[PDB]
């Protein structure tokens, strides 16, 4: 009947809808990877339900319990039948859950305030007048934390133990950090989110360099789910139409404000 599907509040992927207020279920919510859960669900033929993860988390495994939060646990402990948000590809993801083919390509970058001397990561790792960081969690600081790459390594080391923390916990948090820091400060996000901003007033912010590896966000199925495989084919498909670009174009560019 009603296939779960569970999601997060991130711009533009979901948000409230300005008049949500007055809407009711899925009505309420509006962006990308809503549009893109009405034409998963229109393809392969199943009536849905959009809900917010309760914790508000992506998907990690506790150290100490071993317990997986976030939208990957509703997943594996059967609370959603299928998880569509920017939830970045990972292998131990991978290990407990279903992706289907990436429905956008990304990879970590980094955000300056215009003006900001730094334009790459080893810009960023040979100096210390500029503070940077990442999220207090996620692929991003995993990324960091497990990497072999000198220069990667060598920004770990100054992050890992720097005072006062250049941790964020939100992406707006880590967005205002850098806007507010004078130049001082350079978030480490992935460049979805950073092309995204950079089309945000007061337009005051920019992608720089190259990404610093690649991947990409999949749409997330228990596994074993019978619902992988449509789902699969349908991302396959809506790529394949050029409908994926156009949408990521929708909310990007053609509702930027810069
Ligand atoms: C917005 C958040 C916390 C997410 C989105 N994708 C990543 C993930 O699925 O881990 C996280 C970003 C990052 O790690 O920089």
């Amino acid at each position: 009947k009603t296939v779960v599907v569970t999601t997060i509040l991130e711009s533009p992927y979901v948000m409230m809808k300005k008049n949500h207020e007055m809407l009711e279920g899925n009505e309420r919510y509006e962006g990308y990877c809503v549009d893109l859960a009405a034409e998963i669900a229109k393809h392969c033929g199943f009536k849905y339900k959009l809900t917010i993860v309760g914790d508000g988390k992506y998907g990690a495994r506790d150290a100490d319990t071993k317990i997986w939060n976030g939208m990957v646990g509703e997943l594996v402990y059967g609370k959603a039948d299928i998880a569509i948000a920017p939830l970045t590809i990972t292998l131990v993801r991978e290990e407990v859950i279903d992706f289907s083919k990436p429905f956008m390509s990304l990879g970590i970058s980094i955000m300056i305030k215009k003006g900001t001397p730094i334009e790459s990561a080893e810009d960023l790792s040979k100096q210390t007048e500029i503070a940077y960081g990442t999220l207090d969690s996620g692929s991003t600081k995993e990324f960091f934390r497990r990497s072999k790459i000198a220069v990667f390594d060598k920004m770990w080391t100054y992050m890992r133990s720097a005072e006062p923390s250049v941790f964020v916990r939100t992406t707006a948090e880590g967005v205002a950090r850098v806007r507010k820091s004078k130049g001082k400060y350079a978030y480490l996000l992935e460049s979805t989110m950073n092309e995204y901003i950079e089309q945000r007033k007061p337009c005051d912010t920019m992608k720089v360099g190259g990404n610093l590896d690649s991947k990409g966000y999949g749409i997330a199925t228990p596994k074993g789910s019978s619902l992988g495989n449509a789902v699969n084919l349908a991302v396959l498909k809506l790529d394949e139409q050029g409908l994926l670009d156009k949408l990521k174009n929708k909310w990007w560019y053609d509702k930027g404000e810069c």
